[PDB]
C-alpha cells in the first residue's frame, strides 16, 4: 500500500503481541524489515516472526526490556546492526492494573510510569539521536490511549503516563521538526487484545464497553495497524506532534449521546 | 493506493481550485467518482475536470454557492443522480479576510461564517440525512484549519467559523457513530494554494510564515488530499469525531522552540 | 468580596432570569453598577431589578435583542450614558432546542448561531471597541457551556456556536491582551435555571444528568456568578483566553468512572 | 477575603520559596492554618514563617522531600497532629533544566519526573486517603504550568510530568467528585521567581520572554497564589478537574498575533 516504506527499519516495542504484533505484521507486508522485541520471553516473538515470513517479510526478534536503558540502547543499535540503518521506532510497550487511587503503591505508580512514559522516552531519545548524528529524517511514533484524554479512575497511573506521552510527544515534535523529523502519537480506543480477551469474552463487560463506544464495536488490532503504518508513510509528511485517536468516538464523550443532559 | 475506494461517489465543496482540487485528484486517482463543485461559472472547474480526465477518473463539476440550502440539496442529489449514490462528502469552500476585530463588520463576520460553518452543516445535513435514510455507512470530512485550536487576531471570524466546525463535526461524530458514519476534520496548516500565492509570493512573508512552521515548509496541497484519501478510505475505520492536523507543527506552539520562555 | 469591583461599570446581556440574573445580583452585592438587559419583556427584568434593590444595588435596565446590531451597540452606550464608562461586559444571552442533525432546519440552526455565537461577537466587539477608543483595560466574559468541548447530539447548533465562542475569545484575548484587556468563557455545567426547571423537577429526568456529574449535584446559579465575579476582578489579572469549566466534573467523562472501559 | 478559608488546613509543598511562598502568606491572609514544607533546613522556612506571623497567621514548617513516600506521609500526619485536621493539600514542589531531548540522561528525567509526577501524585494520595477515611470533602490543587498543554523542547521531562500531572488531576477529579473533593490544576505562565530572577536579570532574556506572553509582563507570585486561594474556597465549590490557566495569554499562540501565518 505505501511504497515509500520499501526497505524501511521499522522497531517495535513489545511487539511479540497485541498491537505491537499486529503492527509489526503490518509493516513486514509494507515490505518494511522488522525489528521485534520481547521482554524476556524469546517464545513470544516466535509467533509474530512466523506470521511475518507467511508474508514473505524480513525481521528479527530482539530481547529489551523497555525500562532498562542499556536494553533500550541495544534495542536501536540491533536495528542498525542487522540491518544497516533505523527510519520508525515504534514505542508500543505498555502495562496497566485497577486500583483506587488512594489505595495506589509508589510500586505500582513507578512500575506503570516506567514502562510507558520513561520507557517511550528511552526508545524516542535513542531513535532520535541517530537520526540527529546521522541526518536522517526518521519517524518516531509512540503508542498512547485515548487516555492521554479521557481520565481514568482506578488507571491514575495509566492515565498519567499516557498524559506525559503526550506532552513529550509533542515536545519531540516541535524540537526535532528543523530536522524533518516528524514524531507522533496514536491514541487507541478498546481494541480486542490478549489483555482485553477474558473481559470482553464475557457478554456483560463486553456489553458494557461497547455502550462506551458511539461506534458500537471494539476495535481490531488490524485497526490501529493501519494507522501506524499510515503516520510512518510519507502520505503523512507534513503531519507531526498530533495524537490520532482511533477509538470508535470515545473522546465524544459516550455519556452524552442522544442529548443527555 | 486504496483499493475500498474505487467506485465510491466523492462530493467535494469548493473544489475547482487549492485544497479542493487536489483532493478531486486524488480521489480520482483512487478510482473514486468525483462530483466537484464551483460557485459561479463552470470555467473554473475546467481545470480540475480535465486533470481527473487525464488520470482516466469519471467526474461532473455541479454549481453551488454552500451557503444557499437548495443549492447545496441539489449537489448531493446531482452525485446521486449522476453516479447512483454518495460516498463521501467533503465540505471544502472556504473564505477569510483580515480585519481588527472591534472594528470587524457585521457583514464580513457573517459572510465568514455563514460559508465556512453554516456551509459546512448544510453538507454534512444532507449527506448524512442520504446516509440515515438508506442506512448507508457513508462518511463526511469537514476542511477545518489549525485556527480550530490556534487563534487567530484580525481572523476572529474565521477562527470562531473552524470552531464551531470542530464542534460540529464532534457532535456529528457522536450522533452518527451508532450508524457507522464516521465524521471527521482535516487541519491544515499552512498549504501554497491561490489563496496564499500572492502573500508568499514576497519572500518576506513567506520567510516569516515558514518561520512559525516547525517543519520549515509551506505545506503542498497534494500532503492534504493525502489525508483526506486515508481518512475516506477502511483504513481509518475506526477513527470518527477527530480533527487530523497536518501543519508541520503550527499547533506545538512554535515560539517556545529552543527553550525559550 | 472583590473590592475592585466597586463602582465597576458591568453588562450583562439577557439578564433578566437565570445566570445573567445572578450575575447581575452578584455584581451588585460586589457594589458594581449593574446594567440588566431584556430581549423584549421589560417585565422579566423587574424581578432581577428588586433584587438588586434588596441588596442597596445600583442598576438599570435596557432592552436589546443580541441578534439586532444596532440594540447591542445601544445596550453598551446605554451604559456608558448612564454610569459614564464600561468595565465588564458579560454576552450571557442564549438558546437551545434539541433536534436530530439531519432533521434541523436552517431557520433553526441559524437562530441559535445567531444568538449564541454571532450575539456574543457584537457584544464582544462594541465592549472592546469602546476599551480600545478610550485607553481602557477593560474585561469580556462570555457564557459558553460545557458543550465548546463535550459533542452534544440533537444539539449541534448549540455545540457549534460555543465551540465558535471558544476560538472567538481566545482570538480577541491574544489580540487584545497587548492592551490589558482580558477576555475570557465561563464553562457552565448542568444549572439548575428556567430552561431547566421542569425536565429536573422530573425525578427520573434529575436523576439521569446527576448520573452525568461526577460531584453527584446539579449546579446553582451562585456557583457560576462567583465564577464570573471572580474573573472580572483583579483577582484573575493575569488570567485570559481561558475557559474556566464550573460542571461538577462533566468534561472529565462521566462514563469512564469506575475504571469502566 | 474568602470567609470559608478561615481555620482551614492548608499544606504546600515546597513553600519556602516563590509561588509556594506567596500562596502560603495568601492562605495566611485568609486566615487559615498553614503547613509550610522545607526540602532539607529549616532555615530556608523561617522567611515564609516571618510573614505569616506579620499578618496573624498561625503555620509551622516540616522538612521533607516530596520523592520520599514516608516524608509525604509525615508531612500530611504533621498537618492533622498539628492543627487537627487538613483541608486544602497544594502539590507546588517542582524542578527543570534544560537539555536536548536526545541528549538528557534518563538520570537528569527520573530526577524531574520524579519530583514533579511522583511527587504531586504522592501528595495527592496521601491528602485523599485522609479525605476518603474521615469523608471529608477536602480539595486537592496541582501546581502545574503552561507547559501541561504548552510542549517545550529542551525540557521534555519537564513537560511531559506536567502532561502527566494533567491526567492525574483529571483522574483523580473524577474519581472522587463523588465524595465532594475536588481536584484542580493551576497553570502559571513566566511568573517572576528565584528560578528566574538570573535569567531575567538579564533585559535581552527578559525582553525575550515577555515578547511571548500577550499581556506583555511576566506575572507575580500573589497573581497565582491569588488563583490558589480561589480555587481553595467555596466559591469554586462546583469546579474540579480544571487546570486554570494564569500565563498572560501564553497559551494562545503569541507567534499568531496580527494575523500571522
Ligand atoms: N489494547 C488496547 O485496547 C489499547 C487501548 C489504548 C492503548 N493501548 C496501548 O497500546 C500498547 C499495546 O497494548 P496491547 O493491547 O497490545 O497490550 P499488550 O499487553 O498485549 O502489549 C504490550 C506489550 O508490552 C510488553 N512489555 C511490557 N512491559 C515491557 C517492558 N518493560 N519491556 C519490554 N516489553 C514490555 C508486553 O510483554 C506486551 O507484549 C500499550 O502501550 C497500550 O497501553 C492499548
Ligand atoms: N490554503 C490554506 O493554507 C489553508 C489552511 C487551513 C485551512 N484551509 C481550509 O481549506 C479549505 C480550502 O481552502 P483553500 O486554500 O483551497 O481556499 P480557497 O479559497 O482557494 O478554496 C475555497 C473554495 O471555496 C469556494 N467558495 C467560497 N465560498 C463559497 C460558497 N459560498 N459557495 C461555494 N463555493 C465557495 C471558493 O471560490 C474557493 O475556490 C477551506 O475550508 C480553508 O479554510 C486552507
Ligand atoms: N443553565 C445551564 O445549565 C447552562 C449550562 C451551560 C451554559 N449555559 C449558558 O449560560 C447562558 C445562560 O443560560 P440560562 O440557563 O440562564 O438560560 P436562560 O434561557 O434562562 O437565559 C438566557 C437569556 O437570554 C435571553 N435571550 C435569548 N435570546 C436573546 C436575544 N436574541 N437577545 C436578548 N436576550 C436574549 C433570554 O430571554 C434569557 O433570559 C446561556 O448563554 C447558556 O447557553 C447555561
Ligand atoms: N516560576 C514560574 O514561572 C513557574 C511557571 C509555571 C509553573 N511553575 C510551577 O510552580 C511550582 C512552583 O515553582 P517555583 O517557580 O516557585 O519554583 P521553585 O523551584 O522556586 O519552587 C519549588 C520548590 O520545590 C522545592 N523542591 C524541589 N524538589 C523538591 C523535592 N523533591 N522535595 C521537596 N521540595 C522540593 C524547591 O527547593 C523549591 O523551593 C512548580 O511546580 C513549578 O514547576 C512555576
Amino acid at each position: 500500500m505505501y511504497k515509500d516504506l520499501e526497505g524501511k527499519v521499522v522497531v517495535i516495542t513489545g511487539s511479540s503481541t497485541g498491537l505491537g504484533k499486529s503492527m509489526a505484521i503490518r509493516f513486514a507486508t509494507e515490505k518494511a524489515k522488522v525489528v521485534v522485541n520481547y521482554r524476556s520471553k524469546e517464545d513470544e516473538a516466535n509467533s509474530v516472526l512466523e506470521e511475518i515470513k507467511k508474508v514473505g517479510g524480513e525481521a528479527i526478534a530482539v530481547k529489551g526490556d523497555v525500562t532498562v536503558e542499556s536494553d533500550v540502547i541495544n534495542l536501536v543499535q540491533s536495528a542498525i546492526k542487522e540491518f544497516g540503518k533505523l527510519d520508525v521506532m515504534i514505542n508500543n510497550a505498555g502495562l496497566e492494573n485497577p486500583v483506587s487511587s488512594h489505595e495506589m503503591s509508589l510500586s505500582d505508580w513507578n512500575k506503570v510510569i516506567d514502562t510507558n512514559l520513561t520507557g517511550a522516552f528511552l526508545g524516542s531519545r535513542e531513535a532520535i539521536k541517530y537520526f540527529v548524528e546521522n541526518d536522517i529524517k526518521g519517524t518516531v511514533i509512540n503508542m498512547s490511549s485515548v487516555h492521554e484524554k479521557i481520565p481514568w479512575p482506578l488507571f491514575v497511573h495509566y492515565a498519567a503516563s499516557k498524559g506525559g506521552m503526550k506532552l513529550m510527544t509533542k515536545t519531540l515534535a516541535l524540537e526535532y521538526a528543523p530536522k524533518g523529523i516528524r514524531v507522533n502519537n496514536i491514541g487507541p480506543g478498546a481494541i480486542n487484545t490478549p489483555i482485553n480477551a477474558e473481559k470482553f469474552a464475557d457478554p456483560e463487560q463486553r456489553a458494557d464497553v461497547e455502550s462506551m463506544i458511539p461506534m458500537g464495536y471494539i476495535g481490531e488490532p488490524e485497526e490501529i495497524a493501519a494507522v501506524a503504518a499510515w503516520l510512518a508513510s510519507s502520505e503523512a509528511s507534513y503531519v507531526t506532534g498530533i495524537t490520532l485517536f482511533a477509538d470508535g468516538g470515545m473522546t465524544l464523550y459516550p455519556s452524552f449521546q442522544a442529548g443527555r443532559g
